C-alpha cells in the first residue's frame, strides 16, 4: 500500500518521521502487510500552492512528541522537581492512582505515597501511543525498584501509566501497578 | 492535510472505514488539525493495475477489528468457555498477571485466580488501539465487580488489560489491577 | 497544464463534461496555453473511499446547467405562465429593470411593463456563465423585437440580462436594454 | 472536491491565487459545495521535471488579470487619455453603445457622446469574469453620475459593460445603460 | 521509486503487464534500484473522465507484443510455411544475413541457405526488446542445432537476430551467427 | 498517457532527461501514441519525505549512460590500454566470442585474436539500449575493417556486440561477427 500525504511546509524532519511511522502503523491495523511493503510519500506545499475555500491557510504548529513529553514529565517527577513537573500539565490535570485515589495537586501525590514506599524508580519496557480522534493517548509500562517503608529493597514490580493529552499538555493520568500485590504482609 | 492511500480492491466498507479513521488519527498525532480539515481518499486498484518488482501482488486479506477480537475473547472467558477462548489465541500465547505470574495455559489461570476471588465481571470504560509497526496493540480498562473469597461483594475495582496481536490472533496478554490494593486485610 | 479533480461517484457524463470544460477555461484565465495543451482527469470515489473528519460524505446532486435554467425561465415568462415561472425562483428573488425599478412579484413586472410596449420577444446572441465563489452568474444578451404601445413594430433593440443563482434557483435578475434609447419621441 | 493542478514553475503568487480562485469557482458551477469544502493544490515543476514528446516545454507567460485590464482602460478613458487608452486595444477593437452605435475609433465615441451628456463617472458595483474556451470575458456593472447637457446633475444611472479579450488586449466592448431611461423629457 | 500511469480504459490485463514491466525496466536504466523497489500503479479512466482541449479522446489500439511476434514469425519459418511467414512482414521488409547478403524475398533466403546446411533449429536463450521512439526493436539470441550439408550433426552454434518493426509488423531483419566459425574445414 | 514518477532529489538534469525519454519510450511499446500525447512528470522528494518500511531510503547515485560506457570501453580496447579497459569491468566479467570462446581475462582475448587477424577497427552503425528487469543491456553493431593474418586488407565485415551491465560496470560481453564467413579460404 502507498500512502501520500499533502501538507504545508514548515514541519521538521523529526515531525515528518513521526508522521510517516504513524501512517505506516495505521495501515497495519487493517492491512497485514509488513512495514516494508508500505510506502509513505509526503508532498510539501508552499502557502501560495494551497488553497481551501479560495483562501490560503496557516499551518497548525506541530504537536510535540507525546511519548517524549510523558517521559520528560515522569523523569521530572522522579527528580522531585514539582515546579518543573507542573509546566507539563493542563490547568485541570487529574491523576488516578491505585485505590481510585483521585488527585489534582502534585503535592497531594507526594504526601499520599510517602507512607506507601520510601521511593520508587521506573524502568520502562515500552511506550505505545494510541492515535485517537481526540489526539494522542500514551501508555507506558515497565517495572519499579525501590524500598518498602521499612527499608526493604524491592525490584521488578510491574507498573503501567496512561496519559491523555490536550494541546500538547498532559491532561489525565491513570496508574495501575503491582505494589500492593508484592508488598510483604507476614 | 490530504491523505491518499492506494490499495488493492477487495476490502469491505467497514475495513475502509477503520482504515480511514486510523489514518485520520495518525495525522493528528503530529498535525493538530480539526478532523474536519483532514481528508482521506482511497484509490482502489485491480490486481492488473498494480505491480511491484514487475509482478502483481496478492491482496493481503484484512485483519479483523482488534478491539472487537479482544472484547469477544474476554467475554468468552467470563462465560468460562475455555474451548472457545483458545480459538482466539496464537499457539505461543502468554499471559502475565499481577505478581508477574506468567502463564500459557488458560487452565493455569483459572486455578491461580480461583483462590484470589470468587469471580469478577468487567465493566469497560474504554478501549484504545495503539497502531505499532508490529501491528495493533489493544488497551482496555474499567472496573471490576465480584466477591472476595469470603463472599464479600466489591465493585469499582480498577483494572487494565493490554493485548498484543499477531495475524489477527491474541499473542500476549498483560494484566494490572487494583484487587490487592482493595482487598480487605485484617 | 494537467488538472486532476477527485470527486464522489454519480455525476452523469454530461455533468462531467460541463465540469471539465469549466476547469479548462479557468486555467485559460491565467495560462494562455492552447486548450489542446490542457488535460483534465477526474478520479471517482465511492462513498466508502472518501472521508473528511472521520466521516463519509453524502454526494449531493449536481446543479443543473445555469444557462439552461435561465433560458427556460425566460421562455416561460414569454409564454406568460407566471405560476410555472415562479417555480424557478428563490423566495427572496429580486428583479431590477431599467430606471432601477426594483420588483419582487412577477405580477408587478407585467403591470409596470404593460405601459412600456405591447410585447417583446428575445433573440439571443450569446450566453455566458461566470463562475464566482457565490455560485454561477449567467449573462445573456441579444435583441428584442416587439411593438411600441401604439402598435408600431420594432426589431433589433439590444438587451442584456444578468442572473445570480442560489442552489440551482434564480435569486437575482438585473436587466438593461436599449428600449428607451430607441423609442420614438414626437 | 479536491482539485490538483500541475504547472511549470514561474507563476507569481498573485497569478497562482487567481488560478486557484477560478478553479474553485469552476467546481461550483456543477458541484453544489461551499468554497470551504473545495481544496486546490498546485504542483510546480522545474523544466527538467517535465516532458511532453521526449522534449521539454517553455511555460506560457501568464495572462494579466482581465478585470484589472478592463478597469484600467476605463479609468484611462475617464481621464480622457486616448493615446494611453489605445495601448489596451486590439487593432480591430470594436465598440457597441446604446442604439447599436458601432464604433472603431475612440475619437468617434467622444464626439457621439458629447451630445448626450456633459460627462459621466462610473461607480462600479461589481466585476465578473466569464471563463470561456476563447479566453476570459469581462462584465462590469454599476451606476453613473454626471450632468445632462443643460448641466442638470444626475446620479445612480445604471450601466453595464462587456469586454471580450484576445491575448490580453481588449477586442470587443459592448455597453448598455439607463441613460435614455432616466433622461428628462419634454 | 513510485511510477503512476494514467490511461484510458480498454487495455487488456496482458497489455497492462507488458506496460508495467517496461516502465519498471525504464526506471532501472537510470535509478539503480532492484525491481522490488519499483512500484507501478495504473489509473484507468473512462472516456467521460478524461478531457484534453475540452474534448474526449479515443485510446490508441494497443500494439502487439513485439517479441512474441518475432518468435511466431521465426517459428513459422522453421515450419517452412512461407505464405504465413509473409503475413508478419511489411511490404518493404529486408533481411541481411552473414556475408552481407541482403534479401527481400523469403524464397531467396531458402535457396541461399540450402547449400549452407541441411537444416537448423533455434534454441532461444533470450529475447530483449529495445524501446526506441522510432519503433520497437527485438534482439534474440541462442544456439542452433542442425546438420552440415554432408549430414554431420552440430549443436550449440551461437546465433543472434535483430528485428525492427513498424506498426506491429516486421520491417528489418539482421542475422549474425557462428556457423562459418564452426563449419568443419577440409 | 500521463506518467508520474516520484523519486528522491539529487538526480541531475541530464539524468532526469534520460529517465523521461525512457519512460516515454516504455509507454510506446504498448500504446502507439504520438510522443506529444505522452507526458512525464517527476515529483522530487527530500530524504525526510519518503519512507518505506518506516525508514528513509538512502539515494543511490544514478547510473551512467550505458551506451557511452560501452563505447568508451571499446575505444579503450582499440587503443590496447588494458589497464584502463579493466576499470570498466566487474570482477566477474565474462566475454563470449565466435566459436563460443569464453574468456575472463582481457589478456586471453588478445592472445586468441592475435592469430585470427592482424587488427580490426569498428565502424558503428547503431547503438540500442534495451531496458530489462536485470538492468540495461547494450547492443551495438556495424562493420569491421582490418587485415587478415597475411596482411590482405578487408572492410565492411559485419559485427555485433551485446553487453550486460551491473552497477554501471560491464558484466557480460557477447560478440558475433561475419569474420569467419568472409575469411579467404584456400
Amino acid at each position: 500500500p502507498i500512502v501520500e500525504i499533502h501538507l504545508l511546509e514548515g514541519y521538521s524532519d523529526a515531525e515528518k518521521e513521526r508522521l510517516g511511522r504513524s501512517l505506516t502503523a495505521a495501515v497495519q491495523t487493517v492491512v497485514p502487510a509488513p512495514p516494508e511493503a508500505i510506502t509513505v510519500m509526503m508532498h510539501e506545499m508552499q502557502a501560495a500552492d494551497y488553497m481551501r475555500g479560495a483562501t490560503r491557510r496557516t499551518p497548525a504548529p506541530a504537536l510535540p512528541d507525546a511519548a517524549a513529553t510523558v517521559r520528560d514529565f515522569l523523569d521530572t517527577m522522579e527528580a522531585r522537581d514539582l515546579d518543573k513537573a507542573r509546566t507539563f500539565l493542563t490547568d485541570d490535570f487529574v491523576m488516578t492512582f491505585p485505590t481510585g485515589r483521585r488527585m489534582t495537586d502534585l503535592s497531594d501525590l507526594v504526601e499520599w505515597s510517602a507512607t506507601r514506599y520510601r521511593f520508587v524508580t521506573k524502568t520502562y519496557d515500552r511506550f505505545d501511543t494510541a492515535a485517537t480522534l481526540d489526539g494522542p493517548v500514551v501508555y507506558c509500562f515497565g517495572t519499579l525498584r525501590g524500598e518498602w517503608p521499612d527499608g526493604t529493597p524491592f525490584d521488578n514490580v510491574r507498573f503501567i501509566d496512561r496519559f491523555a493529552l490536550r494541546d500538547g499538555k498532559l491532561a489525565v493520568q491513570d496508574v495501575w501497578n503491582d505494589l500492593e500485590a508484592m508488598r510483604p504482609r507476614g
